[PDB]
């Protein structure tokens, strides 16, 4: 679980979305696995405008934060689940590192913001949807 607070935004990862943040809907792609709902105090977070390819996340499953080098968004397969088809999610970036069910949400953040959550997992891998070219969470 996780979200991120910015402005008088929430972004969270859509499939773990609550009937709140549907009912104050602003936007959501079921291609990124991403909803943003609306808030009514002002968040916490500052979101990343860069290029960078490193950073450091969160694990809730250790509860530690690793170092992680990971690859620009991209279109990605993603196999089916209990919330989605098998499909290709867009703005994906993959790095080696422990995930598991339960760490979606999990911050990464580099020297500038935050630039991602967790989305997907695999067998030393961790997956984490971009926001860094959503503009206008920023206004
Ligand atoms: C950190 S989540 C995770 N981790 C692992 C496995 C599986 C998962 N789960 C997922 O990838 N998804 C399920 C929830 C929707 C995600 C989506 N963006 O489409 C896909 C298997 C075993 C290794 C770890
Ligand atoms: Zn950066």
């Amino acid at each position: 679980s996780g979200a991120i607070y910015v402005g008088n935004y929430r972004v969270v990862n859509r499939h773990l979305a609550t009937h709140n943040d549907w009912a104050n809907l602003v936007w959501e792609d079921s291609s990124r696995d991403l909803l943003v709902s609306s808030t009514t105090a002002q968040g916490c977070d500052t979101i990343a405008r860069c290029d960078c390819q490193t950073g450091v996340y969160y694990c809730s499953s250790r509860r530690k934060h690793y170092p992680v080098s990971f690859s620009k968004p991209s279109l990605i397969f993603v196999e089916a689940s209990e919330y989605y088809p098998a499909r290709y999610q867009s703005h994906l970036m993959l790095a080696v590192g422990h995930s598991e069910p339960g760490d979606c949400g999990g911050i990464l953040r580099c020297q500038h913001g935050v630039v991602g959550i967790v989305s997907t997992g695999g067998n030393g891998l961790v997956g984490f949807a971009d926001v860094r070219d959503l503009l206008w969470l920023d206004e």
